[PDB]
This record gives structure tokens, C-alpha cells and sequence, in this order.
């Protein structure tokens, strides 16, 4: 023994609707290429940024389904977008550098940030602006210490879908200011209303564009991300990635190559699950709306952050007297999402029923 | 754009033999437990210290195999031996903190060492001395800002099995000067002679046993390995992995759950890889000792430092020439075996033929 370091000393330590992944498996086609890679002797080492064939899929899809100008060698395969976000970070923060988060935010970002010694400088979304960012809001907290700036569309926990004139809004300040734009886009297939802009198609020389197979083709456990953006910042994660993982399953990698090159198959996947989780949004919100619980409403993913005011003080209570009552849910206070808690509708719409029929007895 | 970091700024940019993997393919028992995890649906996210039934499993390989009192809450499953390696720095180095490595050493040491803020005090170790480690020379090293030194047996690229005795005086080293032992067993099926002894079974609150199913079950793509020891280290190992990988692919692990289960399938195929690997050890020897090439005779591994000095007056040179030769070969530089050549034997005899027959036309 000797001690452990301070960056990890530094960390932050029934019917369920706490779930962050798709309920659905993953589709048959991707399982079918993983059976092929394994047949095939696809075992060995792949490189740093993933499979060439994946990267060269991976240009196409962003170029194709995101309008971005990229080439393989701009892209890159990680273990997750967890990863993506992980690396990227390690890459571009110096201990002091200060990162722009809007909250609510995903838990993981502050977290990620601070293990690489930045500064996480906090900027609110309000409820009463349906959680949209502000772009005035954000100027403010700009300062000479900026390097990034992360925006999540559609966003984890709240839902929500940011316009394009937002988007684009948000890419001016970075090219103005001259600092990062971390776009996480990992939900966008999971879209029910509005569309899906990337702010890279602006300001590719600034835009880190994030995503995965995990949500979309309900691939959380094959542990597949990738992202896009500036040769030399993608060829630094590259770096990082050799230094610790290595590369990604090389099973995944094909199996994931699948999900990509066969759009039929996937698309038709992909229409399925939204349309299973549209009726589920609409079935939960109507419920809360009757018993006169606020929340506002989700144009993408499969999250609604409701207010717990009625329930109790705080989310933390709120959590409790709904655990006690046979529903757990996912207290607000991580994201930063104080007096909410988030409701997860990647359930049977028979969970859904019970949830709300218990909410009822609360009240 | 803004900038990359200073850590990532300060890293280091036809019959082959340069090979780090087993040409065998991953086994079939191995491969079915894989087919099975997609059919039945194992597709979610894992804890980030591992499946528990593969923990479980873990705890019982340790104590087995390697004579270690653990528990399964001080054991971790990760994406291969080097995010083990990468949590583990990350986990208990502060900018400023040294770490003793043994050369030659495995190209990742350094790299990670520094990454996490470390300084590397590199302590030599002697062809004459047959590559073992002289713990009177390490003992001169440690100085009061020591925090770990690494110790890899079976080594790479040496291929030195070092002996018990001196494991067990390096293990007493890090109890009397209180520091990490970490031990990087990789390697420990891949053994022709002696005995694979395990420095945790002396100082177990020291040391930190990496390990992983790479080499041993020719599971290099898999990304999977596991390590063990204190368990506040190991704790905080797992929160490295949630903010980063967040868990290792769910197939992997299920597969990997087999490889360690079925012991009558496994040791099956280490005993088939470790007698073809010393066949393939023995001529390749011998060919070279018929040319008049040093080579100091490895125990362990798949590896091979062989003295470049008759081709060229360095290992540049000399990897050079033997490439016009027809022979890849991965000279010593970056292991910091200056004026050798690394060999690696994990192909067929027909190709090392072939390897000798090029390296006589160079002489
Ligand atoms: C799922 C998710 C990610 C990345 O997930 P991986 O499972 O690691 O691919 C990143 N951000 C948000 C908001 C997510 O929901
Ligand atoms: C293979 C190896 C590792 C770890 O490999 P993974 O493929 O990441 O499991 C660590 N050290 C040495 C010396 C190795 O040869």
C-alpha cells in the first residue's frame, strides 16, 4: 500500500422505471454478424480507432444521416461513447480548463471532466423554456479558461430535442470564442417529434460529434461507440485509446459494421422500438397530466423528468415515499435536476399501468 | 478548436516475426459460452467491476492457480490486462509519484506511467544476469517518492520466468519501503520450465496481480482481463472504469466465465499451445546459435531478444536490413533493449525456417 491518488479520491461515490438502456434485444442481424466473426477467426487485435471497414462505414454514415464532412481517418471506434467522451476529455483538458454543462446534465459529465482536471462551469435549462438552452444564458458563462462546451440532442434526462436555430446558435459562440463543442448525439434515432440537427455541419473545425449503438440498435453490453471531428483531436483519442484499451471487442466491431451496412434491417429496427416507445410517452404522460403531476413533455429518448413537489420537499424523499409505495425511479440530484425525478418508459406499457396506479395511492 | 492537452502532447508517437498474439484461434468451448450469452440475451450493461458470477470465478483462479487469499469484492474484471494496467496508475499515481520499471520493458509501461503524471525510474536488468532482476539494484532506486514497481514474469520481451527467491526479495522490498508491488502475470500458462510464482501470496496488501484470458486462451480481440489485491485499489479501479468503459462487452465476460469454468477444456488447449510453442522455441534456437546470433534462452512467453551486434551497429539498423531480407522483425528501441532485436515465435515452424534461412543470407 502507499495511498490512492487524488483524482479518485476526488469522485462522487417493484415496478422499475430507473432503466438507461432499450428493453428490446439487439436485432437478429447484428447477432447473426457476431456468429460469422466468431466462425470467421475474427479474434486478434484490431487498431487503436477500430476496423478500417467500420471507419470507412462510419464516415458514410455521419456524411449520409448527419451531414458532416468527414473522412475514415476523422473517425473513431470506442469502447462506448462513454469512451468517446472519456478520451476526448483526457485529450483536450489541462488541469484548470474550464468546461460548459448544461444541466439538468448527464451524470457522467461533470465526473469525466473533473478526472481530467477541468473546471465544470454549470449553466441552467429551465423547465418553463421546455429545457432549451438559452444561448444568451451560455455567452455569459464564457470566460478566457473555455475549452468546451457540451450539448446533448436529444438530451438525457429531460428529453428534449433543441432546435437547429439553437444548435447553430450554440456552434457561432464556439467558433466565436474559439473553444470545443462536445455534441453527444447517441439519442438520435430516438426521435418523435421535430428533427435531428448536427451542429457540426457549421463548425466542423470545432464540432466533437459523440455516438453509439447502444441506444438505437440496443447494443448497451456490446460496449460499440464512435464520434467524429478534427483529424487531430481524433487522432489524439486514438492515442489514449492505445494506452489503455487497446481497441474495441473486435467481434463488436463487425457485428456493429452490420448495424450500419445494413440499413434495411436496422431501419426497420429503429422504426419498431420508436413507435413502441411513442405509445409508452403518450400512455405515462397522460397519466401523470390526470393526477396532476407536471413534466414536461419528451420529444426524444425514453426519459420524462416529472416534478415531485406534490410528492414530497425534495427528490430524495420523493424517491423514497415512491419506493415505498412500489416504484423506483431515479432521483434527480446527479443531474442536477433538484425537486424531479426521471421516469424511464423502456418498459411494457403493463408496468407503465401499474406505475401510475400506484402514484395514484401516493396522492 | 482550442488545443490538445499536455499529457496527450507529451506521448510517444515478407515473414514476420513481430507478432504479440498466439496464432492459435480463440477454442471452441470458448466460442460456444459466446453463441449461447447472444441467445439468451446478455446484451445489457455489466457493474463496472465485472458480471459476478465471473468475479466469483476470478476469486477461485487466484486462490487455485496462484496460491492468493482474495475475495470476489477484490477482484476486477476489465477491457484486457492494459485497462487494468491504465485504471491502476490513474487510480494511485499523483504528478510527481515514481514508479520503478525493469528493463527491457513492455513499450506500455512507461506510457501509462506518465500519462497519470508518474515519473518512470528505469532500473536495469542484464543479458549476462540472464534478464533477472538484481534486488540490490532496485533496492538503490527507491527513493521516498516511490510509489510502485512493476515486475513482469514471464517477461516480455526478455521471456525471463524469474525465480521465486527473487520475487519473494522484490515483494519484501515494497512491505519494507511501503509501496505497490504490481505483477503483470500474462503470461504464466505460456511457461517451459520453472515455476510461476506469485508475489501476492507473500505480500498481499502490496501487491496488485494483473492478469487477463489474452495470450493464455488466444484471446487477444476479446478485451478481456482481470486483477486483483487490496480492495480499496481495486474499488477504486471500478470507478476509473464507470466514468470511462463503464463495463467490458457482456458477451466477452459470459465467454470468459467459460474459459475459466470449463478447466478441462482450457488446460486442454494451453497444454496443445505450450508444447507447439516450445517446439517452435527449441529450432528457432537452435538455428540461431548455428549463425553465431546471441540470445539469451527465454522460459516463458513467446518471445525472443536476439543481439543485433554482427548485422548492424544498432537495432534500427539492424531491423532494417534484415527487412531487406525479407524479415519483420520489431527492434529493441522502445522496449529500451538497445542493440537487440525482439523475435517473437507464434508462427509456424515453416515460417521460422524461412526467418533462418534469410537471416544466414545476411551473413
Ligand atoms: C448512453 C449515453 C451515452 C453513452 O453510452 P454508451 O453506452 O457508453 O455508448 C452518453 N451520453 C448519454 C446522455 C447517454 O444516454
Ligand atoms: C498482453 C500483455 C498485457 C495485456 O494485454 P491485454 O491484451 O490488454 O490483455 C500486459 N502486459 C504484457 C507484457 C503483455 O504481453
Amino acid at each position: 500500500m502507499r495511498g490512492l491518488s487524488r483524482r479518485v479520491q476526488a469522485m462522487k461515490p417493484l415496478v422499475a422505471l430507473t432503466a438507461g438502456e432499450p428493453d428490446f434485444d439487439t436485432p437478429e442481424h447484428v447477432k447473426e454478424a457476431a456468429r460469422r466473426a466468431l466462425a470467421q477467426g475474427k479474434t486478434k487485435y484490431a487498431p487503436p480507432a477500430g476496423i478500417p471497414e467500420l471507419r470507412e462505414a462510419l464516415a458514410e454514415k455521419f456524411r449520409r444521416e448527419n451531414g458532416l464532412s468527414v473522412t475514415p481517418e476523422e473517425t473513431i471506434v470506442t469502447v462506448g461513447g462513454s469512451q468517446a467522451l472519456f478520451n476526448l476529455f483526457q485529450a483536450i483538458l489541462d488541469p484548470g480548463d474550464e468546461v460548459i454543462v448544461l444541466s439538468p446534465y448527464w451524470v457522467s459529465y461533470p465526473e469525466m471532466v473533473r478526472f481530467a482536471g477541468g473546471v465544470v462551469v454549470e449553466v441552467e435549462t429551465l423547465p418553463e423554456e421546455g429545457f432549451v438552452p438559452d444561448p444568451e444564458r451560455v455567452r455569459r458563462a464564457i470566460t478566457p479558461r473555455t475549452k468546451a462546451l457540451v450539448v446533448n440532442s436529444p438530451n438525457n434526462p429531460t428529453g428534449a430535442v433543441y432546435p437547429k436555430e439553437v444548435l447553430e446558435a450554440l456552434a457561432r459562440l464556439a467558433v466565436e470564442h474559439d473553444f470545443y463543442l462536445v455534441s453527444d448525439e447517441i439519442y438520435e434515432h430516438l426521435l418523435y417529434e421535430g428533427e435531428h440537427f448536427s451542429p457540426g455541419r457549421v463548425a466542423p473545425e470545432h464540432t466533437l460529434t459523440v455516438n453509439g449503438a447502444a441506444k438505437a440498435f440496443a447494443m448497451t453490453g456490446w460496449r460499440i461507440g464512435y464520434a467524429c471531428g478534427p483529424k487531430e483531436v481524433i487522432k489524439a483519442m486514438a492515442s489514449v485509446s492505445r494506452q489503455s484499451t487497446t481497441s474495441p471487442d473486435t467481434i463488436a466491431q463487425w457485428a456493429t459494421l452490420e448495424a450500419l451496412t445494413n440499413q434495411e434491417a436496422s431501419r426497420a429496427f429503429v422504426e419498431m422500438a420508436r413507435e413502441a416507445y411513442r405509445r409508452r410517452r403518450d400512455l405515462l404522460l397522460e397519466g401523470l397530466t390526470a393526477l396532476g403531476l407536471k413534466a414536461v413533455r419528451p420529444s426524444g429518448a425514453f426519459y420524462v423528468l416529472m416534478d415531485t413537489s406534490p410528492i414530497a420537499p425534495d427528490e430524495v424523499r420523493a424517491a423514497e415515499r415512491l419506493l415505498e409505495a412500489g416504484v423506483a425511479v431515479v432521483p434527480g440530484t446527479d443531474f442536477a435536476a433538484f425537486g424531479h425525478v426521471r421516469l424511464s418508459y423502456a418498459t411494457s406499457e403493463e408496468n407503465l399501468r401499474k406505475a401510475l396506479e400506484r402514484f395514484a395511492r401516493v396522492l
